[PDB]
RNA sequence: ACGAGAACAUACGUUCUUUGAACCAAGCUUCAACUCC
């Protein structure tokens, strides 16, 4: 199982509501769109898609990354029993759970304006990242499609403020074994590590002893073939990534635009981190 | 098929107005056109 770090030299603006604001990192289905949108740019979205569809291709969400420490958000347990106010923890410290601050937030201050008439400003919330850290997503089974469309990706930008003039990285893959066995480990609690949403006929089978928030997961379509206009997707609910979950369960990739030129899918499976 | 798409933190605005580098202060003090043969 292998490791995609990914460094940026700019800022970002990863928005979960409103452009004013951001976030400090990025959703799975956040890049599944951005790598769908790049195949579609390079016209292999169809087999790309055939390629998730069938656990081939199954990363988790962004998480933070210091030097040599990889972080996952805090693992939110019924545990009965000051450090509430940290929100990462690293990722192999779960033994031991049972300092850390990376970049700061920044607000731009822009405007748009209008030759014969007042202008009008608009704020950006960004984010920048210190120059020894960045994220790092989770990824199995690494796929000569996906080195393809990351190594093309880059020049096209995550995040969301596009193309004024955020987004920008360069990645590498960087495989460890340090954390792998990690995840080849058992355990009888199954964290999750990215936002997914089981499917209908096995939602009260993976709703036992569950420590869960509901994220909402929408926006607006982004392409230039879906219905002439800026449609809204169906705002899928999907579980926070720092869940806990006694038994496992199987995300889809839910399809959340059903009345355009060109189907939206969302990314919504699941990626578990074993641990007792 | 990225809470996204599109968007100059932009337009206007004299480091400027008033202000003697001035005031006070002897080129002066002491000296033989001279001594010797």
């Amino acid at each position: 199982m292998k490791i995609i770090k990914l460094y940026f030299e700019s800022p970002v603006h990863f928005g979960e509501k409103r452009l004013s604001e951001s976030k400090i990192t990025f959703s799975a289905d956040t890049l599944f769109s951005a790598l769908m949108i790049e195949a579609v740019g390079l016209g292999k979205e169809d087999e790309f898609y055939q390629l998730a569809s069938n656990n081939l291709v199954k990363f988790s969400d962004a998480f933070p990354f210091i030097d040599q420490y990889y972080y996952i958000p805090k693992p939110m347990f019924n545990l009965k029993l000051a450090f509430k106010k940290l929100l990462y923890v690293p990722i192999d410290s779960l033994e031991d759970y049972l300092s850390f601050n990376l970049g700061k937030l920044a607000l731009s201050e822009k405007v748009q304006q209008h030759d014969f008439k007042d202008s009008e400003p608009y704020n950006v919330g960004t984010f920048t990242f210190k120059e020894n850290t960045g994220l790092y997503v989770l990824i199995e089974q690494t796929h000569p499609l996906l080195e393809e469309l990351l190594e093309n990706l880059q020049y096209s930008g995550i995040g969301g403020k596009r193309n004024s003039g955020y987004g920008k990285f360069k990645f590498e893959i960087l495989e460890d074994s340090d954390i792998e066995d990690l995840f080849s480990a058992k355990g009888n609690r199954k964290i999750l590590l990215s936002g997914a949403l089981p499917k209908d006929a096995e939602l009260e089978q993976a709703l036992k002893n569950a420590s869960y928030l509901l994220e909402r997961r929408g926006g607006f379509v982004q392409s230039d073939t879906y219905a002439t206009n800026l449609v809204k997707k169906q705002d899928l609910y999907v579980f926070k990534s720092g869940s806990t979950f006694e038994n496992s369960f199987d995300g889809d990739i839910y399809q959340v635009g059903k009345k355009g030129n060109h189907p939206v899918y969302k990314y919504a499976k699941s990626f578990f981190l074993e641990v007792s």
